[PDB]
This record gives C-alpha cells, structure tokens and sequence, in this order.
C-alpha cells in the first residue's frame, strides 16, 4: 500500500552512483566512499587502507590471503590529515575523504565513469 513518497529516488547511497566493487557519493565538500567486508572482518588489520594524496587502497583479508576490494589513483590530491576512515565488524568500510578545496570530484578514481550530477559553466 503505496503511502508517502514513491518511486525511484536511489537505492541506497542518497544520490550517486552504485556498482558491484565500492560504493561512493559527492557531496559539497567531501566524498564519502563505503566498501562491503564480510562476516570474518572484524580488525582493521583485516583490511588495508593506504592514504597519501591523489591514491586510495581498500583490500580484506579472505583466508590464505586477501582481495583488494577498491584501489586506484584518485582523480585529484586530498587532505589525508583531514581524512579518515574507519573499520566496521561485519559491515563495511568508511572512507573520509577532506578536498583540498573547492573541486568537482565527478569520480574517485582516475578511470571511473563520469557521475550524473552535473553543474552548469565551470570551464570558463
């Protein structure tokens, strides 16, 4: 029984773009990137994060070794200082991602599909 609002806004992530590897989403000044662990990561030492300006890495550990979830070179620089990222036990992983100032992030990493949310002149 349809009550309130329907249709199609997003699936999950408020606005964005969602594949099958690592979750993400742009917003004003910040990105916010989320990746699936599975019911055996618990520890931060599970996973991997490698944080350094223009590059990101996001690897678990499966067993008799490990899977690099999400990783590549970002599309620009950031404030790994300002940045964080935190490990949730059966969840996912949080990334925080601090722009170093005003930029159109309109992808994480340096080949990824182009987000939908566009802005009118910006070139000029």
């Amino acid at each position: 029984g349809s009550s309130g609002s329907s249709g199609q806004k997003n699936p999950d992530s408020y606005n964005g773009a969602v594949r099958e590897n690592y979750t993400w989403s742009q917003d004003y000044t910040d990105l916010e990137v989320r990746v699936p662990v599975p019911k055996h990561v618990v520890k931060g030492k599970q996973v991997s994060v490698a944080l350094s300006s223009s590059s990101i890495r996001v690897a678990m550990l499966e067993e008799n070794g490990e899977r690099v979830l999400m990783e590549g070179k970002l599309t620009h620089k950031i404030n790994t200082e300002s940045s964080l990222w935190s490990l949730e036990p059966g969840k996912c992983v949080l990334v925080n991602l601090s722009k170093v100032g005003e930029y159109w992030w309109n992808a994480i990493l340096e080949g990824e599909e182009p987000i939908d949310i566009d802005s009118g002149p910006s070139s000029g």
